[PDB]
């Protein structure tokens, strides 16, 4: 039932200079918070990124199966980042510890 963290929420990104999609590959029988996801960007500039509408858990929007946020970077410094903040749990009911993926951002010119 304690399958590491990372196995039960696989996270991943992919830039293409202005466009940045972050995923997640959630285990079944896991779900992530949505209001417990957090995006901080250090020496960049993104848009606002809206969350897309979950599933409900008893009075909790959650997210299943595989969670995809697009994030557009505007400008980015060399040597930039995307702190991604994230927490989720498991239908057995417990949850893990939130997490933090440091994204490395490409360098981008604004406009």
């Amino acid at each position: 039932q304690f399958v590491p963290a990372d196995q039960a929420f696989a996270f991943d990104f992919q830039q293409n200079q202005h466009d940045l999609n972050l995923t997640w590959q959630i285990k079944d029988g896991y779900y992530l918070y949505r209001k417990q996801i957090r995006i901080t960007p250090e020496h960049a500039k993104i848009a606002d990124v809206q969350l897309p509408q979950g599933v409900w858990a008893g009075g909790s929007e959650i997210y299943r199966d595989r969670l995809t946020l697009p994030v557009t970077i505007n400008q980015a410094s060399a040597g930039a980042t995307l702190t991604v903040t994230y927490q989720g749990c498991a239908d057995a009911g417990f949850c893990y510890p939130p997490e933090t993926k440091t994204v490395p951002l490409s360098e981008v010119v604004a406009n």
